[PDB]
């Protein structure tokens, strides 16, 4: 996904 600046590298910056 688009790693904006998140915890996981496999999830997005929103994950809903």
């Amino acid at each position: 996904p688009s790693i904006x600046h998140v915890h996981r590298p496999d999830w997005p910056c929103w994950y809903r």
